[PDB]
């Protein structure tokens, strides 16, 4: 008599009907390319799981980005490699070009296509209402594609979405947390960045699905249209859900815990307390006004739902009136 089980309401059995070895990444064997083809040019960022460089393929003077892994389980590395290969060539998915063994750390190093990114903390520089619809739609293209391939990204955030604004070119990146969906499976809830974790993770409900990425996406949407990143800013995981409740209200949240019989921490209820649902209008002011419309508001609201099963799918999201114009001028005769 623990929690109520859940299944994705779309793309449920996509993996069930793939041959093994589509999803059996443990089985996967890496074919290594040549390390000496690539020359590290400058460091871009350091993380706990990798170090990231801009590099040059000396064989053709093409720019690339190399992600050198820190020492890590074969399994976690094959998982990321398998997912990048399964998704390769999909819309707005970052293209893995090659896999080499770094000759200094003897660690696998992944080589991706190069994208001239503008950093998101500066991007909002003349970033209009239409830019947000367009890039949001581009992200949805990717999410629909990877979900339909039985894959959850589980780390959607501004930083994992690269944009070359000049060319209106976007890629979804960093698939090191991504996982294959199997109906009934109980996943690890230590995924995603704090600001973008869905209620299901915050309340330790492990049998989640693709739906998680849609919450993280609403978070991104909210921060962009309201000019406040991150939108939900808690000091820890507990407070994170307290931040969501203050906006979405505690009524809807306890309805969610009832429905799935989730059972909350002793006085998790303490810090949650009691909160009115807010009108999305209370986050509108004169410097975000122009990014905001009833369509943006309605769309947003159908993303940030406590109940994962009741959130829009990426496909459904694409069909929203918010994107009508974006769809119109992506219809090209060629
Ligand atoms: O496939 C990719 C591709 C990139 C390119 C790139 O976006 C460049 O710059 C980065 C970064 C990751 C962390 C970081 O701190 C940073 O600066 C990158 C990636 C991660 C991936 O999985």
């Amino acid at each position: 008599s623990g929690p109520v089980p859940s299944r994705a309401r779309v793309y449920t059995d996509v993996n069930t009907h793939r041959p093994r070895e589509y999803w059996d990444y443990e089985s996967h064997v890496v074919e290594w390319g040549n390390q000496d083809d690539y020359q590290l040019v400058r460091k871009l960022g350091r993380g706990k799981y990798s170090e990231v460089f801009e590099a040059i393929n000396i064989t053709n003077n093409e720019k690339v980005v190399v992600k050198i892994l820190k020492p890590v389980k074969k399994k976690k590395i094959k998982r990321e490699i398998k997912i990048l290969e399964n998704l390769r060539g999909g819309p707005n998915i970052i293209t893995l070009a090659d896999i080499v063994k770094d000759p200094v750390s003897r660690t696998p190093a992944l080589v991706f296509e190069y994208i001239n990114n503008t950093d998101f903390k500066q991007l909002y520089q003349t970033l209009t209402d239409y830019d947000i619809r367009f890039y949001m739609y581009e992200i949805l293209k990717a999410l629909d594609y990877c979900h339909s391939m039985g894959i959850m990204h589980r780390d959607v955030k501004p930083h994992n979405v690269m944009i070359d604004h000049e060319h209106r070119k976007l890629r979804l990146i960093d698939w090191g947390l991504a996982e294959f969906y199997h109906p009934g499976q109980e996943y690890n809830v230590r995924v995603a960045s704090r600001y973008f974790k869905g209620p299901e993770l915050l309340v330790d409900y492990q049998m989640y699905d693709y739906s998680l990425d849609m919450w993280s996406l609403g978070c991104m949407l909210a921060s962009m249209i309201f000019r406040k990143e991150p939108f939900f800013h808690g000091h820890d995981n507990y407070d994170q859900l307290v931040r969501i409740a203050k906006v979405l209200g505690t009524e809807d949240l306890y309805d969610y815990i009832d429905k799935y019989n989730i059972e909350l921490d002793p006085r998790f209820n303490d810090i949650l307390g009691r909160h009115s649902r807010k009108r999305w209008e209370r986050f509108v002011h004169s410097e975000n006004q122009h990014l905001v419309s009833p369509e943006a508001l309605d769309f947003l609201d159908k993303l940030l739902r406590y109940d994962h099963q009741s959130r829009l799918t990426a496909r459904e999201a694409m069909e929203h009136p918010y994107f009508y114009t974006v769809v119109k001028d992506q219809a090209r005769m060629g």
